[PDB]
Formats: structure tokens, C-alpha cells, sequence
């Protein structure tokens, strides 16, 4: 669908404001809540234009974004219901893990590498990106431990 | 100078052939050696080709090439090609004069430890309009800065 947002990029603080205010306006997203039986994680587009993408994510316990960056996009997350783990990678291999629970939010600039997983079944969250999430990088590790980054189109 | 190439992005094997073919035609690059000093050999919608001359201290840092495949031919001297491992015990390979290698677009690497006065030819396809430069804070938490060439 469409939100009534400005015709410019939003910075990470404005993205955080956006996801929190959307959480306070269930009229904008309640209809799109859905938890898939199988397939991938359920993601509903609330808004996609030249400046901002907004998605509503409904989580099963097994859902896992994998390690990824957002190329040039800043981002923010608000947990509406439930809880998620925000993970940040450490070269040593002892990664940073933070539980983000309902009511809480965070933002990040474009250099962010993270992984969201460990969700309470039935969790609901709102995610916003500016500039739009037209590209993301997905990291993988081979047999040997060697790390790669696959650039993915997500427009 | 213009290059007779397919009118499309080239894969890592084709890029390796290209840098080795160019290394065999000194007429095309000899004049541009200089002591990283870099000379553009050809850039168009599909490929970026460079000649690089190395000082012993030169270091690319850890980086990816976003969507670009790449290849390297060492013409003289030697380079160290490093690939990152989770755990910190990175893979390091000396690439000596006469040797070349290539990689697809998911490659993360670092080039460094060059014998002083090394000369190499590098090719990318699609052109290297963007790259990712990795950094580590004192924590060890890694980030990727996306940079427009
Ligand atoms: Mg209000
Ligand atoms: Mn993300
Ligand atoms: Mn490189």
C-alpha cells in the first residue's frame, strides 16, 4: 500500500520515529498480520517508493534473516509484539546478541551488519529503510571458514 | 585504448584471460609504469582495467567489489592475497610474478605485502562503481562502508 511520508530520504533517527509512530497506528498494519504455515518468513509491504521502504514482519520461532547488510540503506526496527534477537558479528566469533522486546526499537546507519533471529513465535515488528532497500548483502561462510558477500537485488 | 571484447559483462575466467593477454602486450601498458600509482587501461560500460604499481607498504584493506567479478595478473614482483576467516586466522596466499587469479562477485579480500616495485594488472566486470570497505571497532564488531568509487 502507501503511507503519507515526505519526498526525501530519512535518516536513522527519523526512521526510528517512523517505526514507533506506525506501531501506535494499528490502522496502518493490522490487516496485513499473517503467520505463514510454510514457505519463508511473512513480510508485508506497507510502503515502497523512491525514498523509503516499510515492511511488517510476522515471525515464527525458526525465522532467521541470516547475516546481512543493507548496502547504502539506513534502517530502523520496532518490535510491536513479542521479542527478537538483534545480532552483530564479531571477528573473534563471539557475536554480540541483544534481546529487543515489545515496545522497543533501534536504528542504524548504512554500514550496519546484523542478523535477526530467535523470535518468540507470533512476534510482530515494523522495519523501515531509507534510501529504499533495493540491494542487500548476504554473508556466507564456506567449508573452510572463508567469508563471502552475495549482493542481492531486493527491489 | 579500446578492447575487442564481448559487449556484455565478463565472467571471472574471461577477466583472467584479459589481464594475462594484456600482460603479454607490453606495448599497451609499459609507458604507464610509475612508482599506489594506478593507470586506467580501459574503462567502458562492461569492464574496468587498471595497471597498478606497488610500494611495500601498500594495503587495499579488506573489501568486496559489490557486484563485480575480478582478476589479477602479477606482472613483476609479488602480492599477498588474503581472504577473511571467522576466527581471525585469515587465509594468505603469495601470488608471484607470472601468476594470476580471478574471483566472482561475492569475493572478500585484501591485497598487501607487496615486494617493492611490484606491477600488476587488475580487471573488473561490471565496472567497479561501488565497493564495500570493512572496518572493525575495538569491540571486534564489523561494519561495511559502501563507497562510490
Ligand atoms: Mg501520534
Ligand atoms: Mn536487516
Ligand atoms: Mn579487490
Amino acid at each position: 500500500g502507501e503511507l503519507d511520508l515526505p519526498e526525501r530520504n530519512l535518516d536513522r533517527r527519523e526512521l526510528r520515529d517512523l517505526v514507533n509512530e506506525l506501531a501506535a497506528h494499528p490502522e496502518r498494519w493490522a490487516e496485513h498480520v499473517m503467520f505463514p504455515e510454510e514457505g519463508g518468513r511473512h513480510y508485508a509491504s506497507l510502503h515502497r517508493d523512491a525514498y523509503v521502504d516499510v515492511w511488517l514482519l510476522c515471525w515464527r520461532a525458526e525465522d532467521d534473516t541470516g547475516w546481512h547488510d543493507h548496502d547504502i540503506s539506513s534502517g530502523a526496527v520496532r518490535v510491536v509484539a513479542g521479542a527478537l534477537k538483534e545480532c552483530n558479528p564479531r571477528i573473534g566469533g563471539e557475536h554480540l546478541e541483544t534481546v529487543v522486546s515489545e515496545g522497543e526499537s533501534f536504528s542504524f546507519g548504512p554500514d550496519h551488519i546484523h542478523r535477526l533471529t530467535g523470535a518468540v513465535h507470533g512476534s510482530v515488528s515494523i522495519h523501515a529503510y531509507s534510501p529504499p532497500l533495493w540491494r542487500l548483502g548476504q554473508y556466507s561462510i564456506d567449508d573452510s571458514g572463508v567469508m563471502r558477500r552475495v549482493s542481492v537485488s531486493y527491489a
